RNA sequence: UUUUUUU
């Protein structure tokens, strides 16, 4: 039921579509707080459900306000994601729950085409990537001086550096200092550290929320993944990598493999240990490409999926049962995003480290930052 | 390193 928050029956029946028939508890303990205009930052492991916490009650805000639809008018929502897989993703959980607001997806790799007329046309809800939002602004065709909301999704990711510069000039145009006009700012991570809080303030009024699901003393991963461990040299860790796969991945299950770099990732796709079952996904592979393998991936058209980090963060893939990591990451954030493409919305998963024996000593950093212990099979 | 306008 959904009888403590004031979503239409409208919405209600929508959200069945989507299997959603009651909150979940990060979406319950944030909902009064989205909808009523505050500021949010938000702590919830992977897999919990943040991103209706902050679609639903902003949908339901916007659909209680005016709304005249007139042709070419300036978005009210801004959604920032880090990656343009995510955004696309992210793009769906408001798409999919209303027929009134027109919801823009920006992002590279895309025409300009499309993203013009979508502006000639009116957005309501905008999620994208920076670098073509920004370029929008700068050509002059985007007008982020009405908005009303800006959630920033991985927001740790968002302000950290690679992102900041971006989203500052981004958010600069929306921002002034010391105003009550500001936007109502949104900011969600399952890894929300000192560091990002102390950031996020600079956007915040001093009215502002938060909550954190996951606390002190506690693991940082999704609590129904089981992390294993298994000491390889690299000389063997794509054939052990194939006999993994073939025992540790389930009936229809799907396995992502991470590796560090573009060049690991699109070799390992070729190695005949996965090859037959396996595609990459990185940033050197052209933007169709990445859309047409991420889609075979989710509907099941091959079981492998080889990446980097681009598929770190975000992305839902309930039939992923298997996550392997093909060495132990310097950034504990790292190992916590991916091990969560497994276990997500209660279901179980296992994800496992390969490790040489001179990276044990990373293995042993990401299990005592992230509060977990691997079993060394 | 890896994301992230254009190339
Ligand atoms: N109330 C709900 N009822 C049923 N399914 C839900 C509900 N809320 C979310 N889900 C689904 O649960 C999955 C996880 O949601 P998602 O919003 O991707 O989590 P998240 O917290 O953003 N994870 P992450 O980005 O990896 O840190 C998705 O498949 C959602 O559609
Ligand atoms: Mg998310």
């Amino acid at each position: 039921s959904f009888s403590n928050f004031p979503i239409s029956e409208e919405t209600i029946k929508l959200l069945k579509g989507r299997g959603v028939t009651f909150l979940f508890p990060i979406q319950a303990k944030t909902f009064h707080h989205v909808y009523s205009g505050k500021d949010l930052i938000a702590q919830a492991r992977t897999g919990t459900g943040k991103t209706f916490s902050f679609a639903i009650p902003l949908i339901e805000k916007l659909h209680g306000e005016l709304q005249d639809r007139k042709r070419g008018r300036a978005p009210q929502v801004l959604v920032l994601a880090p990656t343009r897989e995510l955004a696309n993703q992210v793009s769906k959980d408001f798409s999919d729950i209303t027929k009134k607001l027109s919801v823009a997806c920006f992002y590279g790799g895309t025409p300009y085409g499309g993203q013009f007329e979508r502006m000639r046309n009116g957005i309501d809800i905008l999620v994208g990537t920076p670098g073509r939002i920004k370029d929008h602004i700068q050509n002059g065709k985007l007008d982020l001086t009405k908005l009303k909301h800006v959630v920033l999704d991985e927001v740790d990711q968002m302000l950290d550096m690679g992102f900041a510069d971006q989203v500052e000039e981004i958010l600069s145009v929306a921002y002034k200092k010391d105003s009550e006009d500001n936007p109502q700012t949104l900011l969600f991570s399952a890894t929300c550290p000192h560091w990002v809080f102390n950031v996020a303030k600079k956007y915040m009024k001093s009215t502002y929320e938060q909550v954190d699901l996951i606390g002190k003393k506690t693991q940082k991963t999704a609590i129904t993944v089981e992390h294993l461990a298994i000491k390889c040299h690299w000389t063997q860790r794509a054939a052990v990598i194939g006999d993994v796969i073939r025992v540790y991945s389930g009936h229809q299950g799907r396995t992502i493999i991470f590796c560090e770099t573009k060049k690991e990732a699109q070799e390992l796709s070729q190695n005949s240990a996965i090859k037959q079952d396996a595609q990459s996904l990185h940033g050197d592979i052209p933007q169709k490409q990445r859309e047409i393998t991420l889609k075979g991936f989710r509907n099941g058209s091959f079981g492998v999926l080889v990446a980097t980090n681009v598929a770190a963060r975000g992305l839902d893939i309930p039939e992923v049962d298997l996550v392997i990591q093909s060495s132990p990451p310097k950034d504990v954030e790292s190992y916590i995003h991916r091990s969560g493409r497994t276990g997500r919305a209660g279901r179980t998963g296992v994800c496992i480290c390969f490790y040489q024996h001179k990276e044990e000593y990373q293995l042993v950093q990401v299990e005592q930052k992230a509060g977990i212990k691997f079993k060394r099979i």
